[PDB]
């Protein structure tokens, strides 16, 4: 199942789309897991708003402008916290001439466009809003309510919205405590996808630690400080195996635990993401490498061993737990399939 661990695609029915938790097993049962990321595009008929003209004044509290620096495909983004502004506010500067789009034909000319002037005219990402744009109705893919294992640990479980412009980038990460992660794109532009696959995720972590030796000294796990950028011609020439993807409006993404995952957005649109996990993840979690340096998530895996894996509960407490990870296995809930 999925050999190659290329970037899967699934059309599910309404009647499939309706359990979120079983839908997510049966792609896992296909390998989709295996790319790190999967899209999901739902059926035609379903809608999680009626319309998105009522979100002008929805206030983004912490816009940050993404400072790029760097050089033959490997960058640093730095962070400026800017003052909050509303939806309005930054549609209007989105789509300015001096932060739009530019003109393109193909996909590939606009990624050339993205590598070529990251680090000029810094754009704004109106990243980390807490909130959803569901309508409280909705029960399919709810992501402010997608109710997983996850929910036993009950500020991850909430949903957070993203309002992009062009070239906003979201740099090469896993999600915290190497969980899985749900992104819908609700309305604009699209969003381009980098992904690693999981059994290849170290390769990334000792190219990184590699190129940024000063971070890696200062903190283990510095990629989950979000700030490395390093484009598909690095990965290319140091035999880093990558897959890329363009998300579209009405669709989702899933990334799966230990899933490498960095890209860009085309223009103005509005995304929203959660993190939840299987049974699977359980192992991934209590083996997640966390960053050191700074005072980050963390969740306690006790609850999780001893409801899921009492057996071990014992052994792990004691230190004893040797399980090694096998990335190509799928989630145990994928049984019926
Ligand atoms: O488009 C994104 N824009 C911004 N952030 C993204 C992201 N993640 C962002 C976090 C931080 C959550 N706090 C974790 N994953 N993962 C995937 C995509 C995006
Ligand atoms: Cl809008
Ligand atoms: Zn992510
Ligand atoms: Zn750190």
């Amino acid at each position: 199942l999925n050999p190659s661990a290329r970037i899967m695609t699934f059309y599910p029915t309404m009647e499939e789309f309706r359990n979120f938790s079983r839908y997510i097993a049966y792609i896992e049962s296909q390998g989709a897991h295996r790319a790190g990321l999967a899209k999901v595009v739902p059926p035609k008929e379903w809608k999680p708003r009626a319309s998105y003209d009522d979100i002008d004044d929805l206030v983004i509290p912490a816009p940050i402008q993404q400072l790029v620096t760097g050089q033959s495909g490997l960058f640093t983004q730095y962070n400026i916290q800017k003052k909050a502004m509303t939806v309005r506010e930054f549609r209007k500067i989105a789509n300015s001439d001096k932060y739009c789009t530019p003109r393109y034909s193909e996909f590939e000319e606009l990624e050339r466009k993205y590598w070529k002037n990251l680090t000029f005219n810094p754009p704004i990402y109106g990243a980390d809003v807490n909130g959803t744009l569901y309508e409280k109705h909705v029960d399919e893919w709810n992501i402010g309510r997608l109710r997983t294992i996850l929910d036993l640990v009950e500020g991850v479980n909430t949903p957070y919205l993203y309002f992009g412009m062009w070239k906003t980038s979201f740099a090469w990460h896993t999600e915290d405590m190497d969980l899985y992660s749900i992104n819908y794109l609700h309305f604009g532009e699209p969003k381009s996808w980098y992904s690693v696959p999981p059994e290849h995720g170290k390769r990334l972590e000792r190219l990184a630690k590699g190129f940024f030796p000063g971070s890696a000294q200062s903190c283990e796990a510095f990629l989950r400080h979000k700030m490395t950028l390093i484009s598909p011609l690095m990965l290319k020439k140091y035999g880093i195996p990558f897959d890329k993807v363009t998300q579209e409006a009405g669709e989702f993404m899933i990334t799966f635990p230990y899933g490498y995952h960095a890209g860009f957005n085309h223009g103005f649109n509005c995304a929203e993401s959660t993190n939840f996990a299987t049974r699977r993840w359980i192992e991934y979690g209590k083996q997640a490498v966390l960053c050191s340096c700074r005072k980050m998530v963390k969740i306690s895996m006790d609850v999780f061993v001893r409801k899921f894996q009492p057996e071990r509960y014992k052994l792990w407490k004691a230190g004893k737990d040797n399980t090694v990870i096998d990335h190509t296995l799928p989630t145990p809930e994928a049984a019926e399939f």
